[PDB]
C-alpha cells in the first residue's frame, strides 16, 4: 500500500549527484537513482528542493517522503530516522587552494575559516573536532556559497564528501584553483556507512519497496550504466 505519489526530498547543490541545468530542471545520479526506483515501484515521485538542513526536519513532520541527497547513513540518525540500502559509498576530503599547505588537522587548521554543509556529517566531525579547539568552523546552508566563500578567498579550506568536490567542483570550471588538502577522512562514528534514501521509521513498506527497486536495478546493470555517465570507478564501493 504505497502512496500514489511518493515525494522526495533533495539539496541540489551536491553536483553529481543532485543539483540543477541551467532551465532548473533536476539532474545527477542521485535523481537517476530516484527515478528509475520510482519508475520500478511504479509509483509517481515528485522532487522538492530543500537546504539540507531541512531534509530531515521535513520528513519528520512528513512535508516530504524520502530524502534522496547524498544523506549518509549513520548510528546516529538511525537514532531519528530509517534508510533503505546503501544507494553508493561516500568518504570526505578537505579542498583548498593548490599549493596550500592545509592539512586535515588541528595543527594545520587552528585560526583558519573552513566551510562545511549545515546539518552534515562534516558539520558534526568539523563541530566536535575542530571548532571546539579553535578553528573557525563557518556551516552554510547549501555548498554552493561554500564554493563561492572560497572562491572570494573567505574561506581557507572546505570539508564536504569527496566525491562530489571532485567531479562537481575540482573538475568543473570554478575549481580549478583548487586542489584536495591531505587524504580522505574516515571516521566510522561521524561519517556512517555510505548513503541510502531517508525514509520515516514507520514507513516500513515504502522501505521494502526502495529496497526491491534498487536491488532490481543493480541486479540488471541498470546500476553500473547510469554511474559510467558520471564516474571512472567503483562509486558504490564495498
Ligand atoms: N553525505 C554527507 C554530506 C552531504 C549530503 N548531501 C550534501 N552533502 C551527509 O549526509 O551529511
Amino acid at each position: 500500500a504505497l502512496p500514489q505519489t511518493v515525494r522526495i526530498g533533495t539539496d541540489t547543490t551536491a553536483a553529481p549527484f543532485s543539483s540543477k541545468d541551467a532551465k532548473g530542471e533536476f539532474i545527477g545520479f542521485d535523481i537517476d537513482l530516484g527515478n528509475e526506483m520510482c519508475k520500478r515501484m511504479q509509483v509517481k515521485c515528485t522532487w522538492v528542493a530543500s537546504d539540507f538542513d531541512a531534509l530531515i526536519p521535513s520528513l519528520k513532520a512528513k512535508k516530504i517522503d524520502a530524502i534522496i541527497s547524498s544523506l549518509s547513513i549513520t548510528d546516529k540518525r538511525q537514532q531519528e530516522i530509517a534508510f533503505s540500502d546503501k544507494l553508493y559509498a561516500a568518504d570526505s576530503r578537505l579542498i583548498a587552494a593548490k599549493g596550500s599547505p592545509i592539512q586535515p588537522t588541528l595543527e594545520s587548521l587552528k585560526g583558519k575559516h573552513v566551510g562545511v554543509l549545515q546539518g552534515s556529517t562534516q558539520e558534526a566531525y568539523a563541530n566536535d573536532n575542530w571548532r571546539t579547539k579553535g578553528v573557525d568552523v563557518v556551516a552554510y546552508a547549501n555548498q554552493d556559497l561554500i564554493y563561492s566563500d572560497l572562491t572570494a578567498g573567505r574561506l581557507d579550506a572546505a570539508l564536504q564528501d569527496e566525491v562530489a568536490a571532485s567531479e562537481g567542483f575540482l573538475k568543473q570550471p570554478a575549481g580549478k584553483e583548487y586542489a584536495f588538502a591531505g587524504p580522505s577522512v574516515k571516521d566510522k562514528k561521524y561519517f556512517g556507512d555510505g548513503t541510502g534514501v531517508g525514509l520515516r521509521k514507520d514507513d516500513t513498506e515504502l522501505k521494502a519497496a526502495f529496497d526491491k527497486a534498487l536491488t532490481e536495478l543493480r541486479q540488471d546493470g541498470t546500476y553500473d550504466k547510469m554511474a559510467k555517465k558520471y564516474f571512472d570507478f567503483n562509486v558504490y564501493g564495498d
